[PDB]
This record gives structure tokens, sequence and C-alpha cells, in this order.
């Protein structure tokens, strides 16, 4: 009295779609992360010149998603390594290092599939990279299975021995604390990307946050993401026990410096440490 | 009122963490099969490029492309490949090589797209057409006859046909399913087109609607390389009768038809029964 | 992070709020199906009544009671009637019809209860047994065979054969799957149990696996009464061969017993022309 | 590159348990809704006063269940009729009234199917009962689909046509306000019923653009689980909605776990009783 399915699930075959390939969902989240590319001046500015002040050549996106972010490195004449867990997102940053294979630039970028709880053995380093990227508050992407954010202290930890002694890692995350408090995702002001109606849920288990689900919306469809509601403080010294403590934080809060009681509510937290020992 | 809540919508990805059901068990096992088919006989090789150059054929259409096993060799040996797949899974591992052997002059020359057999003509530029295309590793069974009427498999035929220049060859096989229809089960473990250095069990599963086969599952069950688990495909069961007439009329009947049993020319009633059935088409024009 | 969240675990129930999936198309055809079943023809009935009769049978177990029509009728024609079934959305049309009719004397005395024919033993008070034992409707074949080894069937059988008093009766039948399974497909709209007053479109599908026939579905395409409107439901069975279930419920007597195969209500001998639509083992046990 | 099924949802075959009755949580949940039908001595004592000061003998249960309430006001000599949407509820009140059948009272008892948003056409009242009863928080299974309240309009609304002019209606919701605010629905903390079997509960909260939603609750006994949801009513919200319901024309008053509520009060009730007395 069970269902038979016609093929195991994560199963390919030549010839047709792969599961849920095409289904509506799909088709306009299609449209979401191609309607994003495009990120802000004031973003590439910020970027750009942040890795300039430290001294930073190689750098190493770990949430490379379809590469926007490391196309721009590799542009910029950055030493770019980038990579992700997902095959569907890296499939757009390969597509484009192919097209413009001439380009000198783009022959030397690389570009891999890792995931953050593996990331010791699926990327050999040695030494670091001078910087480490995961922006576009992509690490709120993993939620938290045992219930003791076990698996987030093992991401962070593995994303921060891929700094290089001296090396710097910038990680940011949305304002959730603001998220949590007025059950709602922050007006819709262009800061990362000039590109809706988007339903905000979140999920308390005993009063404490446990996820935000955003159901985006466009004209008659919609697609959903579920976030790990990370709060500014508890981040904060997390990212911190990643190095253990050997690093320099910093917290900016849409670019500019955050200055806890300031009057402006940021949309998104960047910490940026300077790994010491 | 009961409902199932997601935490992510199907078919959408997220930067830093595994797609859908990419690390299950049955995916996994899968993995380890594709990787034991990456190998082609020595038999199959000659058997293709004999027929190629027979023809005179240098700008060559993959239609099923997969990993690319084909088309590597079709690029090796010096012909225009155009490789087209479906499945971005697979054409994933077809990419992977292609970069890896960027310098070489042949294969940054290699064109590799997604296409879908469904909406061949809008997926990949045509009118000009194909000295030869292929569509092997029984790969066209997999598309389902999910209307009933078999308008699909038509409408993807068709389109194949129309990749192929006047003159111009297509080739294109099948399991042989009137074997599997009649003895209920998929032939003994010897496939020609690959070697296979790792050990397979099939259970093979008929499904007959109205009387009409409709559906073929088999379970393949892989024994683990030091650790057995299996996963699940599906296929529609073409017979040679029927497939014969199909692959024609896809031509509108302007074409030389042949078929051949495991590379070997193919005779009605022969006691030799093939795993393969072969169909080559020289279309007129 | 996939996973499937529940606003409510399966199977379980709430009040003021229908349950699980009672309202959906295929539930409610499926209605209008029962519905439109709930008579069988004279034919029948004469039948069952001259089987039962010609034994001396009064008391009887209906192991698929259903929505009880066999059971009811049995109820009217004076025998101690005890109905079971493991079903109970069905079971619960039975149990309105006994309200119903409460006052009668004779549907007062009328037992009804749920029991599964995989713990029949405990499930219903034995030991004595009883006259006759009755399976009908083609409801064994529902019962699947998940394990591959036939072991749920012989267990069932031999918990429905227990009941059996000594010299006691068992009738229990099944759709002719011989014919279905070579021809792959239901015979044409006749069912000589019931009187259907509703059109039919049945699309049958054979399951075999590594050549061994595994299950049959049945698509039933009901004509909605005004809608000239087309739904339908679908229903699963293990295609039992003749010579099989032969085999198979005469060792539920470890062969202690007499038996005899009618085809549709008449005797039937193996070659013969007519091609039966249903097959009714009859069983007299030894002691 | 779909799923085939064996048999459509929702269609039963005589021999074979329903689809998911014998599953490991409906197990658990059938010992929870057994292990309740055990009420307390408070709770009787408050219900058949109440009925009584205000001349009710016609009652009318709209969330009838397992009928545990209803059988008690058969036993007291009221007229009893049970109404619930489902099924799998009702097979146990029924399999009671059966078993006690010969005596007089019982046989008078009846139980029938009927939905709250269709109140009206599944049960023919006419004239009306001298008090309709929904306790036991049950109301609050009814989800808000459409995300505007509407169909609780609906329900409501019919189950208010159900109270004779001058009749009486008993409804009442847990105290979602407070479970709003600890995000914990204390596991145990009744009033109708006293509970004799261990339970972990895991309160989950679900709000849609800082708008309470939904509240999950995770049940577990000794290794298995089983989850039922609520729609969280705000004692305000629902003090208003009760009364929209008859459209102003009644005698609102609402109890906490049994004694009167007062706005302020330092004592934080379980559940909230809103009883209403029809004027028009
Ligand atoms: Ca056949
Ligand atoms: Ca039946």
């Amino acid at each position: 009295d069970s269902v038979y399915r016609t093929r195991s699930l994560g199963v390919a075959a030549e010839g047709i779609p792969d599961q849920y390939a095409d289904g509506e969902a799909a088709r306009v989240w299609q449209l979401y992360i191609g309607d994003t590319r495009s990120r802000t001046a004031e973003y590439k500015a910020w970027l750009l010149g942040l890795l300039r002040q430290h001294g930073c050549h190689r750098v190493l996106d770990v949430a490379c998603g379809t590469g926007v972010d490391s196309i721009m490195l590799v542009e910029e004449g950055f030493s770019v390594t980038s990579v992700d867990a997902s095959d569907k997102m890296l499939k757009y940053a390969l597509k484009e290092r192919w097209n413009r294979r001439k380009e000198p630039a783009f022959d030397k970028w690389v570009i891999e599939e890792a995931n953050w709880l593996t990331l010791d053995k699926d990327v050999p380093a040695g030494d670091g990279f001078d910087a480490v990227i995961c922006l576009g508050n992509s690490f709120a992407h993993l939620p938290d299975s045992k219930g003791d954010q076990s698996e987030h202290r093992l991401a962070l930890k593995n994303i921060a021995s891929m700094v290089r002694p001296g090396g710097l890692l910038v990680i940011d995350h949305r304002n959730y604390d603001y998220i949590l408090s007025t059950g709602c995702a922050p007006p819709g002001k262009n800061i990362y990307y000039k590109s809706k109606d988007i339903t905000t849920s979140v999920l308390t288990v005993n009063n404490k946050a446990h996820m935000v689900t955003l159901d985006y919306t466009v004209q008659f469809s919609k697609f959903r993401l579920s976030y790990y509601p990370h709060c500014l403080a508890s981040f904060t010294e997390l990212v911190q026990e990643a190095f253990g403590g050997r690093c320099q934080h910093s917290v900016l809060g849409d670019f500019k410096p955050y200055r806890p009681g300031q009057a402006y509510v940021p949309c998104y937290f960047i910490h940026v440490l300077k790994k010491t020992g």
C-alpha cells in the first residue's frame, strides 16, 4: 500500500530533463537568480576597495553561486578559486567561464564543487587564501538539523581554516534580529542589486527562532527558500570561535561600519575578520 | 486540512547546500554505475567509426550525449561534433572533460549544449543539417508515453530526423524489448556496448495496460566496492516492428532503412537473439 | 535540508474537521460506486441462500463484511450473523444500517466488529466455530503479497478456515485472473453479483516482476450522475490463478476438507467452453 | 517521471485496514484520545450547573469527538444530538451508544456527521437547541485557508444559527495570547480531563508577516510521536468573532478555567470559555 516510483530520486537519464527541473517554481526561481546577476555599484565599489587595502590577490569564494561575485574579481585581476555545493548553481558560473575562455584571466579561474561540512578534504589549499568570501547571505542557507548548531560550527570552522594566517574573511547575513522582531522582510531597498511580493514566515520552536521562510512571488507563480535566522550577537561569537579567538572581528551594516546603538537599521551585517595566528 | 509544507520549492537550489536529492543512497550507487560505463568495447568503437567513415560523415550531432563517452571518441577521431542532452546532471561530466582538455585544438571546438528532443528544432541552430545524427545507448527508450498515444515519441523522432541533412545518416538504437516482454526478464549480463567491471543483478518489472506494454522498470542492484544497494530506471518497451515503422515515418518515408542486431545485420527470424537493435537510416533528401 | 513538514500526522483525526482525504475527487466517485453496488441480483441471492440452506447453516461469519449488503440479507432470512471487516470506512455503512433497524429483533442481534484476517484468531472469539464462513465479492484478492512469498495469504486463509466448525462450510471467491492475465483486460461489464445502474469503463494494468504476475490495478471510470461527467478511482488486487488458489485454500484446511469450485454459480469443469467471470470455492470441513 | 499509487486516496477495500490507520502515529494518537475520555470533577460540576441555570434540555454538541462530553449529558437526562465532521472520531461515540443501547436514554441519543462549514444543510434543526456546545478547544482545529478568516466566520455563523432565540452557546479555546508570548503550550495543564499518560510536548509557532498563523504540537510518548495543528485564537479577536456570528444580538461573557474572567486579573487561565446568550 505504498507508492512505486518510475525512477530513483537523484538519478538522471539521457534524453529527459532531470526531476523537477522544468517545474513552475523552478522557472520563477530561474528568473530570480538571473535578474540578480547585476550587482550594485556601491557593493562592487565596497568589495573591490576592501580587498585592496589588505593585500589580497588569491581569493576563495565559498558560496560561488552563479559566480557573479567571482566573475567580477577575475575581471579585476584577482587570482580566483570559486566553490559551491550546488551543481545546479555552478552550471552558470562554468558556462560563463567557457564563453570567456579566450580571455587569459578566465582560463585561470578555478571553479570546483565543495561542501562546507567537508571543505577540508574537498578542497586542498595548504597555506591558505589572502581572502575567503561568503556574501549574499548564503551561510544562513545551512539549517540546524541536530538542534545544537553543531553543523554551523563545523561549517564556519572549515571556512576559517581556508584563510591563510594574516588573511581576511568576509562573511555576511541578513538582519534577522530585526526580521524576528517585525516578522517581515525589510523594505525593497536596492542595496546588493537592482532587481516583489515576499511573504515572510518565522517558525519558532519553544520560543527559540528556528527558521525563516520566504515565499517570493512574481506575475501567478512563486518559489520559496528557508533560512536559519542568525542574530548579530550569537553569530558574532559563532564566527569568532571558528578561529578560536585569533582574529580581529569587525561588523558592517550595509557597507558602513556598524555602531551598537546606532539609529540606522542595516539590511545586512558584514563581518570582516582578520585572522592573526 | 492536511497539506505538505516545504523548506524550499522543488527544483530550487541555494548556494552552500547540496541540491535536492544529490546524496541519496540510490543516487550514489547510480553514480558508481555511470562511472563504470565510461568505457566502450573495442568492437563498438570500431563499428561506429566504421559506419561513419563508410558514409563520409564529418559533421555529427549526438542527441543523447550523456556523459560524452561517444562524443569524446568522435572528437578525438577528428569529426566536427555537437553534443546535446536534456539532462544537466549528465552534461556536467561532458563539460568537465572538455574543460580539462581545453588546450587540445579539437576539444576547444567541441560544441556541447542543453537541448530537449521535444524542442530540438529551437534549442539548437539547424537548417544546415548534420552529416550524421546519433542516438545510442538505448537512450530513446527513456522517453515515456504519458499521453498514451505515443505522440511524444513521434514528435521526438521527427525533430531528431529533421537534424539530418539530405542524404544524411541517422543512427539510433534500443534494447531488444520483444525478448524482454516475452520472457519478462532482461537478458543475463553481457552488454557489448561497454565493459562492466562491476557485477550487477537486474530485477525486471513490466507494466501492461489493457494488454499493451507500457513500461519496463529496471532495479539495478550493484555490488558496492567493499562495503549492496540499488537504483531504479524506467523505459518505454519499443518493439522492433513498431520502432521500424516509427522511425521511417519520422522521415515521411523519404529514406533507406536497415537494422542491425548487436552490430551485425539482422534477418527476421534468425536464431541469434540480439540484445540491441540499431536502426541505420539514410535520408533521401 | 529537504524534508516534508506536516500540519497533522497521517492517520490522525481532529474533531470539527473532515478526516485525511475523505472528500477528494477519487473518494467521492468511489462512494457513488459502493452506493450503486448495495444491490445483489436475484440469481446471486437465490444461490447463496440455497447453498446455506442446503447445508443447514445457522451461525454465519461474514469475514469481508464491507458495507454489509450480504450480511443484511442473511439477517433478514433468520440466520445468526456476525459480520467483520478490517475497514472502518466501510463498516460505517453496516453499523449505520443496523442502528436504523435496531427495533427489529433480528438486527438488534446482528454482531458487527472490526477484525483483520491476519489476526482473526484474536480479534474475534472463536473456538466453537461457525456453520458457514463467507468471503465473497472478490474481497480476498485485496490482500497483497508484500513479502513476495504469499505468507500473508496463507496466514489469512488459515485464520479464516479456523473459524469454520468441523463439518462446516467456507465459501470464498475471486475474479477469473487467469483470463485477465492472458488477455490483459477485465471482462466487459456484466458482473452477475450486482445490478450496476451506473456505466463504467475499466482500464486494466498488469504488473509482472521477473515474469511472475504480482499485481493487477483497476482504474474505474464512473459516469458521475449529471456533471455526462467522468471521474475515476483506482484499486489493486493480487491476481490469484485458479490452480494456485485451489491449492492454497485446501492447505488452509491441512487437506482435511471436501473442495469444489463454481464458475458464476454453476459447477465448473476444467476445459469447459464457458469462461466464468468469477470462481467460487466451496469447502466442506471434515472435522 | 511521477509516482503511481496502488489505490486512490480515501478509497477503502474490504479485508484491509484503511490507509494509515495502522501507522506509528495513529497508534500513539489512539492512546491520546483514549486516555482523556476521563473528565475532571470540576469540569462536570461546572457544565451541568451552567446548563441547568438556563433551562436547557435539548443540547447540540457540534464537536462531538469520541462523545465523552455528550455521554455525560445523556446520562444526566438531557436531550442530546451529537455531531462531528470526523468519521474516525464518531466511531467511538457510536460504539459507546450501541453498547448502552439498552438504557432508554442512549437509545434516544442522536449522533450524526456534519461539517461546520455546511452545518445548515447538514443538520435540519429548524427551531433550534436550548444549548449548543463546542468545548475541548476544538474550534481551533479549523485552519485559515484563504488567510482572511472567512471560513472561521462561516463556521461560527452556522454554529450560532443552531442556537434557538434566547438560547445558549458555550464555545472555548486555549489561551493562545499566552502561548504566543511564551512560545510554549504547558503539557498537562488541562481542566477538562486529568491525563494519565506521560507526554513531552514540543510547541511550534508559525508567524506569517508577524501575524500568528498556526501553532503545531508534537506529542511524544514512550519513542513514537504524532502532531496536530491549531489556529491560535487571541481572546480579543475571538471575542469579536463569536459576537459578529450573531450580529451582536447576544450577551457575551468570558470565563477563565470555569471562573469568570476579569480583564487585568493576575491569574493566567489555560482556557477561555465564551458563554453567549442569544437574544434576538
Ligand atoms: Ca498480453
Ligand atoms: Ca468490493
